[PDB]
RNA sequence: UUGUAUAU
């Protein structure tokens, strides 16, 4: 299957084996673990007539290397390092296989490595040849890095029908372990005219989204990067929840967001519905302190809250500061405490 | 080591 040089290469017979000494072998060492290693780790620092030589040997099989499990990583390297051309003429090789490119393990790794490095309307046209499979690529494990990376790197305007494909379906594909990725890059890069009806949706299932295994990264993303407004009506949401939220596995990290990003208003608001709230004999924030995830959302309370209401909030914890000793999560407060006195 | 998500 080898040849006698990679052969002897392998056998490490080649020490100071050089480019140009290949010749004829670029084929061969890309689809070798060790002849790609080698390749790989010359044309970051050859030069150009170097890297013309194993281009021309390359381009032709272009396809062949890019689905290859050690091929894959030289094609990366000529759209980092190439020149312009040979840039170009990979993309042209690149042309009508971008679907099944970007659903392949190998190949997805070269179309996200395209995108960053080709003109405008090269990024362009191999948008488009996603168009009508926008929902299969999300869902795809290779696929779905191909559209994260159309979103981060295309013009927004070229991004509408992956846009038009998630209208109605936001809500599915934020609970969705791919799709509540390609749902962050959208609010990120995205258009207000696409983020619109995206955020729409993510407001209707708000209640439901917070509590789910990946839709609270989601609601996350908006406190931490949305605008005033959108922040507003989540917090509105966790109002009046707050002490059944805060012990909750995945909602509790919002509640946190919430507590860090809500306005000053939007902040004493929270803090206080726990302080004033009774959760039985004692208050909300007790069973809070004594909870495995509820306790985070008090210490963050504690950091955030102002002066006079970070007071009042020691006050209510004060009476119970020795008990909450013998709670495997109480003490992981008072740890807290001791920064405070 | 008090608590949740990405690929050769």
């Amino acid at each position: 299957g080898r040849s006698r040089l990679l052969e002897d290469f392998r056998n490490n017979r080649y020490p100071n084996l050089q480019l140009r000494e290949i010749a004829g072998h670029i084929m061969e060492f890309s689809q070798d673990q060790h002849g790609s290693r080698f390749i790989q780790l010359k044309l970051e620092r050859a030069t150009p007539a170097e890297r013309q030589l194993v281009f021309n040997e390359i381009l032709q099989a272009a396809y062949q290397l890019m689905v290859d499990v050690f091929g894959n990583y030289v094609i990366q390297k000529f759209f980092e390092f190439g020149s312009l051309e040979q840039k170009l003429a990979l993309a042209e090789r690149i042309r009508g296989h971008v679907l099944s490119l970007a659903l392949q393990m190998y190949g997805c790794r070269v179309i996200q490595k395209a995108l960053e490095f080709i003109p405008s309307d090269q990024q362009n046209e191999m948008v488009r040849e996603l168009d009508g499979h926008v929902l299969k690529c999300v869902k795809d494990q290779n696929g779905n890095h191909v559209v994260q990376k159309c979103i981060e790197c295309v013009q927004p305007q070229s991004l509408q029908f992956i846009i038009d494909a998630f209208k109605g379906q936001v809500f599915a594909l934020s609970t969705h372990p791919y799709g509540c990725r390609v749902i962050q890059r959208i609010l990120e890069h995205c258009l207000p005219d696409q983020t619109l009806p995206i955020l729409e949706e993510l407001h209707q299932h708000t209640e439901q989204l917070v509590q789910d295994q990946y839709g609270n990264y989601v609601i996350q993303h908006v406190l931490e990067h949305g605008r005033p407004e959108d922040k507003s009506k989540i917090v509105a949401e966790i109002r009046g929840n707050v002490l059944v939220l805060s012990q909750h596995k995945f909602a509790s990290n919002v509640v946190e967001k919430c507590v860090t990003h809500a306005s000053r208003t939007e902040r004493a608001v929270l803090i206080d519905e726990v302080c004033t709230m009774n959760d039985g004999p004692h208050s909300a924030l007790y069973t809070m302190m004594k909870d495995q995830y509820a306790n985070y959302v008090v210490q963050k309370m504690i950091d955030v809250a102002e002066p006079g209401q970070r007071k009042i909030v020691m006050h209510k914890i004060r009476p119970h500061i020795a008990t909450l000793r013998k709670y495997t999560y109480g003490k992981h407060i008072l740890a807290k405490l001791e920064k405070y006195y």
